[PDB]
């Protein structure tokens, strides 16, 4: 097998295809385990599930098929695009032993030892692409990447599992054995899913109006007039122009809302406390509570408010090296998703204001705040925007009804996404005994295996027709001298992303 | 071109035609001007936009197609309609030039001069229809009417743009050039909608039972019973029948719901205070509330209580003649749409009531008010009623999601609604200098256009099919006598809509 | 004729399209004049030439052509770019004239009066497009224009002319006369050219 | 905002004749369109005079003009990595758009746009 990557771009598609070389070790000694949270794990962090031997590929994140460039193109220049169909090869396996003996390791191939492949094709396996998990194909081709072990998760009781709870052998399923020389290859079809918008619009829910011309709908304006050293109730109306804008009558409403913790960039800004949970939004599952993150698609901030952000309401990337564990701000990159803000509502603020009460005479009127808005008729709203380093798809789960399925991390809803490509080392056995023992085998050859993959990609574009008469923005790197080039190796030959790209640059009107 | 306005009904479809007379100004002296909100706007009235020297034609209004009497035949008559296809026509086009000199005004034609055209049919401008603005073609056909200013708003931050923000300049689309004896004509065809639901049910949803027959069914109908001289805890439970006829089990939900304050007609039931804004209904988008007129379908008031109405939760239409700001109640129309309170909630009051704790021995079991009700699974609603002299259609903002898509003010909701037809006075430059300047021509012939516009539209009905028994509710006239009549021309010629008429007279059953 | 103002942009083409405004006054009240520098100008700033009674129309800058919008689609996605042929009309003509009598102007329309049109497609005319002058079709579609008047040079010595000068009438030209309700037209093609270079090097 | 083509000299000799002030040398450009109003003499004398006329009618012209424009592109094709430069408006707020006209209908153009951001290798 050959080395593809590169991307190209035909009249209204643009294909993508990325190689990379992985390494499989053996995982979990060839054996399945039983696995659960810790005895002292909070409620909710409980979990019963199974880890197996078996590793599984993952190119669910768009910098594994573009490149900065390619994506800058697609941003720059297209309104829309969605997945049509991939195909996915490995190939150039190697399966490698390994022995470690009096102090030296040496590695020698095996060209007859095998690996064994298949994709759950009919969706049979706890499907956990689509959970934002490390290990997909890195972004730059060079590097080479570990296949991540496939575990799974089933229902529990605390750490213990239930009479509902699942047991998957994968061995159960059909799958290619494959030795060196030999290939693997499957072809999948995207089922239709609604353009992604790569573009923000540049009117608000609440400008539509001709500012000109007044309305001829009358809104209540005046509910008192002066009388004598004093006032009278008096319900007085008046038809809306620019100048009352705010009132026009209107035919649509913003997006839903479930409302964000604020927190800001500036320490300075925030309580000093722990409210990273206490102060979090959430929901409530069977007796757990789980933080709702990123949640539903808000405007991160108001207008010149730029250092705010909700605080499970953003995706948050890594910046190169960062760690695992309770790294400061400047180890990460914050996503901004301002430019839906002209129809969504802000995720730290209220939806808006509601009556609670009936006035009279002696009753003034009251309001409260609403901080959850569930869809209502006229509701209008945008799709979390999608990353360069962000997720693509996700599964969306089976289940009577949905609504609105867009992942909330953004990208395509599938009912059939992409299946999931399983992959292990066949276990070989050392030397048995000559004596006949009835004990499943515990002695192997260790070994491990490489070789590279390839998936190629065809999006469909929706290529951007501004009528506009001014530019517009752009994605565009920095003019100035610097030690580093943005989306490079440094002298180390460490790749790294310096920030995260949206794909929201170009505008169209509501 | 000649002469049409009549209305064909035939089988289950009624076309209307409309012809109406027309003038043109020239528009901020031929330019494109940036404009915005005042400086000492509050941040909710901010707005920052162009005005442009077109004009456009706006018939988004019932009575610009249907006289009152066939207005009439369509709502005794059918339970539903929807817009089928249209033909616009610009004809018997004139260009004026107005000579102001010494004193007196001398118009002349020109036969040479020309007019611009275009509909944008690719939906590039802002489109400011469907904002209930006033300059439609008048209901009275021999009114003659002027043609308004096209303008439009794009983002700002306070009274400045942003990056983000657009601006379209309508001459960089082509357009018909059109002289004397020039026609323009173009058709349409709506996109499959929904017919309007021009009837009331005559079933509540909490009405649907067979009051004869008691459910198999049980609910709790006792949480305790008597004990030696005091009580204790108990739960029991009965199968509804008539009596207890609010207890039964039922498959469906009201609408939902978002709660407005109530006002009376009636002046000394109202509290003595300026609530308009403070107790109003509102969204809050970017930083900035905006009224909630008029909201989500709900009834405006429940039984016997007429003199009730949503605070901004209703259509209101000005009598003839009325002013624009702050006039009383008597000057304005308030439809009423209490037809829907068979299946959505009353504008204002609760929901419903949830349960907000765990009640056990020492806890008594606790509710709340429900102010605003999102769409839940199970719920059912009706859309607001369309009046003759309310909007046809909107167009459905172009967005990764909606819900419900029926424009709130009333109306169909359209993703690709009727072209916005623009048109303007081609400048004509005064005598220019006879040495050559680079600067843009600033005198101008002063000029202005008139016309003939028609409109006709082709409307599918679903007929009434009523098997009840009983007479049902029909739209008429008064029979006594008054010195003018409904619908009508007064003694100076002035015509006048003496009260909204909604679509729902006939009934149907849930 | 109508008004076409977009860009069309399919596979390796943009197609480009502008209408304008224009108004066109009596130059030099119709008479041709010798002009040259004046007497005290520098040996630098002499010239000797003849003003004409005609206008010209020039479009000879990109802005005629291309929106703001139009120009960045351009620049941000090709390496490269060259102009193939054009389609230029006149169209909607209106003669006016005017009368000053008594302290009023009164424009009246004749709708018999004719304007001149003339391409020079054999180049025999001095060629004055391409020297950077003002008077192009404007950048914004909405502003109206004048058209500029048609002057050219020929050899001097100081301020005077020389044998080898030339003089051009251009009524020795054919030409067409137009009417209300008239329209020109005519289509050219560019000769081939190199791409012009929309790019920048990163290396040096 | 700047030229597009020039004319190139007919001359015996000629090098790299790219316009100095940037775009296209054409040996044969787009030909000069020329116009001018026909005088249409005024009252002329009764008695037969053999001077040329003086006299005429105060008159202009106006109309539209079009002009189409086929341009050929050449796309850009970059194999680098890393994102190039683009031109891109402001995000910023501010009183006006840049290329737009302002409150008074003004139209300006704020600054030059060249057309070199792209980069390619030499």
């Amino acid at each position: 097998g050959n080395w593809h990557c590169d991307s190209t771009w035909m009249g209204d598609r643009v294909i993508t295809t990325s190689t990379r070389t992985w390494a499989l070790p053996t995982y979990n000694n060839h054996l399945y385990k039983q696995i659960s949270s810790q005895s002292g794990a909070s409620n909710d962090n409980h979990y019963f599930g199974y880890s197996t031997p078996w590793g599984y590929f993952d190119f669910n994140r768009f910098h594994c098929h573009f490149s900065p460039r390619d994506w800058q193109r697609l941003i720059n220049n297209n309104w829309g695009f969605r997945p049509k169909r991939l195909n996915f090869k490995l190939f150039n396996i190697q399966v490698k032993e390994v022995t470690q003996n009096d102090g030296t390791t040496t590695i020698a191939n095996n060209c007859t030892s095998t690996v064994q492949v298949f994709t759950d094709s009919e969706y049979q396996l706890p499907y956990v692409l689509g959970s934002a998990h490390q290990g997909c194909l890195p972004p730059f081709p060079a590097d080479v990447f570990m296949v991540p072990q496939y575990g799974y998760l089933t229902l529990n009781n605390g750490s213990q599992a239930v009479g509902r709870s699942s047991f998957y052998c994968l061995e159960y399923f059909p799958s290619q054995m494959l030795r060196t020389g030999n290939n693997f290859t499957f072809s999948y079809t995207f089922e239709d899913v609604p353009f992604h918008s790569s573009y923000a619009h540049s009117q608000s829910l609440d400008r539509l109006m001709n500012p000109l011309i007044d309305q001829y709908l009358y809104y209540l304006s005046r509910t008192n007039t002066p009388s004598g050293t004093t006032t009278q109730s008096r319900l007085q109306f008046s038809q809306a122009g620019a100048s009352d804008i705010r009132d026009q009558s209107r035919n649509w409403l913003p997006g839903p809302c479930y409302r964000q913790q604020r927190v800001s960039k500036t320490s300075a800004d925030n309580n000093n406390s722990e409210y990273s949970w206490t102060g979090a939004t959430k929901y409530h599952l069977n007796g757990r509570d789980s933080l709702v993150n990123p949640g539903p698609a808000m405007a991160s901030h108001k207008d010149d408010e730029e250092k705010f952000f909700p605080q499970s309401g953003v995706l948050i990337f890594g910046k190169q090296g960062s760690e695992k564990t309770n790294v400061d701000i400047e180890k990460v990159m914050i996503t901004d998703e301002e430019e839906i803000r002209t129809t969504n509502p802000v995720a730290t603020e209220q939806y808006g204001s509601v009556s609670t009460n009936l006035q009279r005479g002696n009753r003034q009127a009251a309001t409260a705040d609403v901080n959850t808005q569930g869809v209502l008729p006229g509701m209008v709203w945008q799709d979390r925007d999608v990353y360069l380093q962000g997720p693509i798809w996700a599964k969306i789960p089976h289940t009577d009804g949905h609504f609105h399925p867009s992942p909330l991390m953004g990208g395509f809803g599938l009912k059939h996404p992409p299946p999931q490509i399983l992959i292990k080392n066949t276990p070989v056995p050392a030397n048995p005994s000559t004596t006949f023992s009835a004990a499943k085998f515990a002695s192997f050859i260790t070994q491990y295996s490489t070789g590279q993959v390839s998936v190629e990609i065809e999006w469909e574009l929706q290529k951007e027709n501004s009528k506009r008469w001014n530019p517009e923005i752009q994605y565009t790197s920095n003019y100035n001298k610097s030690v580093n080039v943005d989306f490079t190796v440094d002298t180390n030959g460490v790749y790294s992303e310096p920030r995260p790209i949206g794909t929201r640059y170009l505008t169209r009107n509501l």
